[PDB]
């Protein structure tokens, strides 16, 4: 049976997290996401200028072209990419998936190209939502989960601190207690779970539905749940310089927390105070607007008090504190 860790580690902020990879022989640094289901790497078929800083992937050198197949995916912050598809080796904590699908990215929108922090994406929602045409691929943790010692694997994502991805297996001293688990809606192909109420500071209220998302840096919540969450902040205003409500970086924070099937998961304060605004002497909140889609996200504000298993028998996913 094949299990691995990987080591994710943040860049300045906790704004992203990222894991090396190997493809076709080549380690690429990419952003592990929970919320997508496509592996796209930066590659030889960019603009010279733009395959600048990063580790490119080049598909002539190993991999194996899908002729006619095109992949091209758009995320909720705007950004997009597009290109083509070979099947290469990749491996992740040394479990390698053959016959992988890479989209090697042609086009980048603007976003991408600002970053150099990554080489792209590996995405780990279900198969069901990848954007390959005219056939969908299966995602790195589908294509090897029959070959893991268990079809699951887990994150422990930290503040300015190394963190991992555990594939196959569950190490339980990255958390205290049992793990409480909860079923998940997989309809819209991601790992979708419910809440049964929650509280924030001295105000309570009902639940709502939200999303595992390793790939989106706040926690994004109602609008109505923002305000309440704000009231609560001396002197918190809204920037749209920073993108959301700031605050002196000394105020004291409410805490955060969700009941899910009958475990509290508490966000302490001091993790939803992300970090400097670049605005000034104030800080932005972990916590923004989720611009009325529906549904929440649970982002890695929330991630990085939790250590989170995500089991594809069931669907389900477990909950315990980080140790
Ligand atoms: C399948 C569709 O699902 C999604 O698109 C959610 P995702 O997690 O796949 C995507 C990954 C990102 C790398 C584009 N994340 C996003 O699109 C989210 N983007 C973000 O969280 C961006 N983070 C920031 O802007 C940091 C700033 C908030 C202080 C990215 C740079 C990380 C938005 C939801 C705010
Ligand atoms: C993950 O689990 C596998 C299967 O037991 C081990 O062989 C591997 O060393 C790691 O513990
Ligand atoms: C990244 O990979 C393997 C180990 O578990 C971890 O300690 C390391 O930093």
């Amino acid at each position: 049976a094949a299990s691995g860790v990987a080591t994710n580690t943040p860049t300045a902020n906790d704004e992203e997290y990222i894991t090396p990879v190997t493809i076709g022989g080549t380690t690429l640094n990419l952003n592990f996401d929970t919320g997508s289901a496509d592996l796209w790497v930066f590659s030889t078929e960019l603009p010279a200028s733009q395959q600048s800083g990063h580790s490119v992937y080049n598909p002539s050198a190993t991999g194996k072209e899908l002729s006619g197949y095109t992949w091209s995916i758009s995320y909720g912050d705007g950004s997009s990419a597009s290109g083509n598809v070979f099947t290469d080796s990749v491996t992740v904590g040394g479990v390698t998936a053959h016959g992988q699908a890479v989209q090697a990215a042609q086009q980048i929108s603007a976003q991408f190209q600002q970053d150099t922090n990554n080489d792209g994406l590996l995405g780990l929602a279900f198969s069901s939502i990848n954007t390959v045409q005219p056939q969908s691929q299966t995602t790195f943790f589908d294509t090897v989960k029959s070959s893991l010692a268990q079809p699951l694997f887990a994150v422990a994502l930290k503040h300015q601190q190394p963190g991992v991805y555990d594939f196959g297996f569950i190490d339980s001293s990255k958390y205290t207690g049992s793990l409480t688990y909860t079923g998940v809606d997989n309809s819209q192909g991601f790992w979708s779970f419910n809440v049964d109420s929650y509280t924030a500071g001295s105000q309570s209220g009902d639940g709502f539905s939200g999303i595992a998302d390793t790939g989106t840096t706040l926690l994004l919540l109602d609008d109505s749940v923002v305000s309440q969450y704000y009231s609560q902040v001396s002197g918190a205003q809204q920037d749209s310089n920073a993108g959301g409500y700031v605050f002196d970086c000394s105020t004291n924070l409410p805490d955060f927390s969700v009941s899910i099937s009958g475990y509290t998961a508490t966000v302490p304060g001091s993790l939803i105070n992300y970090g400097p605004s670049g605005d000034g002497s104030t800080c932005l909140g972990g916590i923004q607007s989720n611009s009325g889609i529906g549904f929440s996200i649970f982002g890695d504000i929330f991630l990085k008090s939790q250590y989170v298993v995500f089991d594809s028998d069931g669907p389900q996913l477990g909950f315990a504190p980080q140790a």
